[PDB]
């Protein structure tokens, strides 16, 4: 408990290509870097030689491998892949000392899913049951691993962004204390299936949006470590950006750049933060009529570009999208915070994280409690 040395620093990544943690499946141990994704609950793993993967799991190699007989085809709104489901010895050599016996979906045919040029060859989905697929009786990894173990059941998410290469660590079991400063608030999982959250107030440099509340959360918001953009509800985003574009209009940018079809530019050492303003979304908390807040920084959702061949200066890209599957919180917000799943108690902390990028001005925030009343009118039916 607190205290979690061999599982600090334990994922890697690059910037644009999400967060992954080494697992072994298995018997002998085959070697794998796995995508920590809470938006999703399969544990999915390349099995073939697709020509973007470093590796893939060879179930002909595993003494311990049980075909279950039974295929999968799981579209998503980018891409999709085809998989033989079966059950395998699966470990995290950087997380508890334990092996379960975990559903595994041996990808056989994919598009639009890997990425080329990254590190990893499969995704490792930590939310519930509700969402696996193809049906809520495919346990998923987390389920699995908390039946069949001692490990508590909760997990806590510290990413790291960067101004190249990413990292952070995944703490499965409990919380590592020197992740974060300043105290955990909590906010309730609305229901189990995504970890699904409720906004209850959004303010850009402390003015309100003065939406019905309901609007931030149409028709979900969620936590989602598998998704890059902090994505909001299409009405809310139409607001939000109005805000930001005036909170900003100091300078100018096309209009191409607040839709994410267009980076915008400057010299090395002279990206003007102090013009954007922070962003904070106020959650529901723990007790009737109380919420925290949380707040990020432009160094948030302005993410840079590397790998720009138009020209070598420092170009980013707006990171703040319209949606229509609700609010996502990924990692635009999950950088600011060390993020704590505490799957035991329904609820979701955020602290203020040990590694977040910031400046000598501004740092994320997570200040409580503040007073907000009907609370339970903002989620969406
Ligand atoms: N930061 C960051 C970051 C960059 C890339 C990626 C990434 O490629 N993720 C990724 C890639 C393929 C995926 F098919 C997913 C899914 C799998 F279910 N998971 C979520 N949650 O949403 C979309 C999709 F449903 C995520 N993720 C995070
Ligand atoms: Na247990
Ligand atoms: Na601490």
């Amino acid at each position: 408990r607190g205290s979690f040395v061999e599982m600090v620093d334990n994922l890697r990544g690059k910037s644009g290509q999400g967060y992954y943690v080494e697992m072994t499946v298995g018997s002998p141990p085959q070697t794998l870097n796995i995508l920590v994704d809470t938006g999703s609950s399969n544990f999915a793993v390349g099995a073939a030689p697709h020509p973007f993967l470093h590796r893939y799991y060879q179930r002909q190699l595993s003494s311990t491998y049980r075909d279950l007989r039974k295929g999968v085809y799981v579209p998503y709104t980018q891409g999709k892949w085809e998989g033989e489901l079966g059950t395998d010895l699966v470990s995290i050599p950087h997380g508890p000392n334990v092996t379960v016996r975990a559903n595994i979906a041996a990808i056989t045919e994919s598009d639009k899913f890997f990425i080329n040029g990254s590190n990893w060859e499969g995704i490792l989905g930590l939310a519930y049951a509700e969402i696996a697929r193809p049906d809520d009786s495919l346990e998923p990894f987390f389920d699995s691993l908390v039946k069949q173990t001692h490990v508590p059941n909760l997990f806590s998410l510290q990413l790291c962004g960067a101004g190249a290469s990413v990292g952070g660590s995944m703490i499965i079991g409990g919380i590592d204390h020197s992740l974060y400063t300043g105290s955990l608030w909590y906010t309730p999982i609305r229901r189990e299936w995504y970890y699904e959250v409720i906004i209850v107030r959004v303010e850009i440099n402390g003015q309100d949006l003065k939406m019905d509340c309901k609007e931030y959360n149409y028709d979900k918001s969620i936590v989602d470590s598998g998704t890059t953009n902090l994505r909001l509800p299409k009405k809310v985003f139409e607001a939000a950006v109005a805000s930001i574009k005036a909170a900003s209009s100091t300078e100018k940018f096309p209009d191409g750049f607040w839709l994410g079809e267009q980076l915008v530019c400057w010299q090395a050492g002279t990206t003007p933060w102090n013009i954007f303003p922070v962003i904070s979304l106020y959650l529901m908390g723990e007790v009737t009529n109380q919420s925290f807040r949380i707040t990020i920084l432009p160094q948030q959702y302005l993410r840079p570009v590397e790998d720009v061949a138009t020209s070598q200066d420092d170009c980013y890209k707006f990171a703040i999208s319209q949606s229509s599957t609700g609010t996502v919180m990924g990692a635009v917000i999950m950088e600011g915070f060390y993020v704590v799943f505490d799957r035991a108690r329904k609820r979701i902390g955020f602290a203020v994280s040990a590694c977040h990028v910031h400046d000598e001005f501004r740092t994320a925030a997570v200040e409580g409690p503040f007073v907000t009343l009907d609370m339970e009118d903002c989620g969406y039916n």
